[PDB]
Formats: C-alpha cells, structure tokens, sequence
C-alpha cells in the first residue's frame, strides 16, 4: 500500500494573458499600479521575447512531468502535485487549502529556484506552513536548497561543455563564462544569507566540472529602492570585463532561474546582448531547463533525499 504524498511546487508565477500584466506587476511592485506608459512598454517586452502563453506553461509541465517521474521511479509513495504561486494565483495559500480539501496530511515541497534566501525561498516556506498550521491536520516538510544537488550541477556542465566546444579557436581560447543569480537588497547580509555564498559555489562547481577556468559571478535584474543591491550587474560586469581584457565570446549562465521569463529572455537575450554588440564580441546563453527530462530526474532525487529515501 503506497503512502500518498502532496508535492507543493512553488514558483514565482506568469501572467497568463496581456491582460493580466497589471494585476501581476501591481502585486510585484507592493499595490503600485503601474503607469500607462510602463505597461505598454511591458507588453512590447513580452511581444518581442515571443508572447506570454509559453512562458505560463512552463510551471505546469515541471510539476506535472516531476509528479509522474517521481511515482514512476519509486513503489512506495505516490505524489499529487499542487501548483503555489507568490504573485498571481493559484497563490500558495490557495495551493495548501487544496491539498486540505483533496485529504492530503502529509506533504514535502520545493522551490523551483535552487539557493536559499530568506526574500524568496524561507518566505515561500513559511507562508505554506503558516497556512497548513491554520488549516490543522496537514505537516509539510520544505526543501531549503538544492543548488549542489550533483545532477543539476551536471546538467549545467554539460551545456557549458557544448557551448565551448561550439566555438571558433580564436573565441573558445578568449571567452568568459558569466555565472548569475537575480539580485537582491545588500541588506540580507545583515541576516548572514547564505544567498551570495551558495551563488558563487554554484559558479565554482560549474567552472569546474566544465573546465573552464576564466569565470565571474554576477546578478540580474535589481530592483530601484534607494538601498544598495548586491552587485556587479551583469551589464556593468560584461562591459568592465571586456574593457580590462578584452574577451571574445561571452558566455551566460543565469543559474538563480530555472525557466524562461522576461529575466531571462530579456534581461539576458536582450540587455546583455546589446553590450556583447556593442562590444563587437558573441554571445552565448545555454537553454534553460525548463521542463526537460534531465532537469526532471535532478529535482526528484532532491526530494527523495529530502525524505531519506535514497
Ligand atoms: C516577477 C518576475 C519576472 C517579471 C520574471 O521574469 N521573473 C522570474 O524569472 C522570476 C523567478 C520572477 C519572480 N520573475
Ligand atoms: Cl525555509
Ligand atoms: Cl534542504
Ligand atoms: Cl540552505
Ligand atoms: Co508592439
Ligand atoms: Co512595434
Ligand atoms: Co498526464
Ligand atoms: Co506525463
Ligand atoms: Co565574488
Ligand atoms: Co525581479
Ligand atoms: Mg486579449
Ligand atoms: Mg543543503
Ligand atoms: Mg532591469
């Protein structure tokens, strides 16, 4: 008789429509509804990156395809997926009132972005506990991180090792490999977060098992309170880069995220390649990994680690 588990995925969440970019940015940006002339130009962002639906599908095939390999390469729980969103719904409360509907008392969840920080992944957490405790009668055990999970790391390598060996001579021997995270408030420190350390371990770790030894870490994407943000931003970085050294072929691996949306398809394919133009050098940004088979298997053995299972 198998155990029947909930698996709490949670994200960042997408508009599903055009029509829904003001309800998400007003949720981001703390009840400030943008004004008229930041949502056209959010609308031509999502037209240029190819449109909104395939960006919102994303969540879905990953929790879907991780529920099936998780029942399938195991005998002795069987999962039940339920999607928690931060900024649109289904929100996460809505996903843990579900689970307590369906009968569910038992639960694991995970993150869909692999460091730990208490902006994102312990708010995440604690806001799924907080209603399970409301709730009664439902226990959920949270992944923290998964950033060195070895099977992750792998699929990063991989891709990096393609990327290089896809090079002309002149470039694969003046490159350089960009590691990045989505910024945040320089503040965090004062928490001791282990955010910024376990971004730089994801960079060692990846440089290393794909032999590359020039490499930089940097961030994406900051907000604009008037507080610091943990820096270099990637622009600036590329551009100081290739000033003092003057490299060839850059090489982005946005590894904070783990599927397309505008910081990526934007932030990098478009802001970082107008610098790379600028500059006069190629640009390169390895896929994503979206809801693809290899990344599936790395994030169930993370959570069957979790349970001690393997
Ligand atoms: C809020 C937001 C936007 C606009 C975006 O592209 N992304 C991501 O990639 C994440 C993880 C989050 C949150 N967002
Ligand atoms: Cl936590
Ligand atoms: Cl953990
Ligand atoms: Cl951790
Ligand atoms: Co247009
Ligand atoms: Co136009
Ligand atoms: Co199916
Ligand atoms: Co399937
Ligand atoms: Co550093
Ligand atoms: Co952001
Ligand atoms: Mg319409
Ligand atoms: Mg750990
Ligand atoms: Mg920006």
């Amino acid at each position: 008789s198998r155990k029947k588990m909930g698996l709490l995925v949670m994200a960042c969440g997408t508009p599903y429509k055009e029509e829904d970019i003001e309800r998400y940015y007003t949720h981001i940006r703390r009840g400030r509804k943008p004004e008229p002339e930041m949502l056209q130009d959010l609308k031509d962002r999502y037209e240029a990156i190819g449109g909104i639906s395939p960006l919102a599908q994303i969540t879905e095939q990953q929790a879907h395809n991780l529920e099936q390999h998780l029942n399938e390469i195991q005998d002795e729980i069987t999962f039940k997926a339920y999607i928690g969103l931060k900024h649109i719904e289904p929100f996460i409360e809505d996903a843990v009132a579900e689970m307590h509907k369906d009968g569910i008392t038992e639960a694991v969840s995970i993150v869909l972005a692999p460091h730990f920080s208490t902006f994102s992944v312990q708010s995440y957490n604690k806001r799924a506990k907080e209603e399970a405790e409301k709730l009664g009668g439902l226990t959920i055990t949270s992944v923290e991180s998964w950033y060195d999970e070895p099977k992750f790391v792998t699929y990063w390598v991989d891709r990096v090792k393609e990327t290089y060996a896809s090079m002309p001579e002149d470039e694969r021997e003046n490159a350089m490999l960009i590691v990045s995270a989505h910024s945040l408030p320089e503040k965090i420190k004062e928490f001791g977060d282990p955010y910024p350390d376990q971004l730089h371990e994801s960079a060692k770790l990846i440089a290393e098992g794909a032999g590359v030894s020039e490499y930089a870490v940097g961030w994406q994407s900051e907000g604009n309170t008037p507080d610091p943000w943990l820096g270099p931003d990637v622009q600036d970085l590329t551009r100081d880069l290739f000033e003092q050294k003057g490299y060839q072929a850059f090489v982005y691996v946005p590894v904070g995220f783990v599927a397309d949306h505008l910081e990526v398809l934007y932030d990098n394919d478009y802001e970082c390649k107008v610098v790379t133009d600028d500059i006069g050098a190629s640009y390169y940004r390895p896929e994503m990994p979206n809801a693809k088979p290899e990344f599936i298997d790395a994030l169930a053995t993370v959570v069957l680690k979790k349970l001690g299972r393997v």
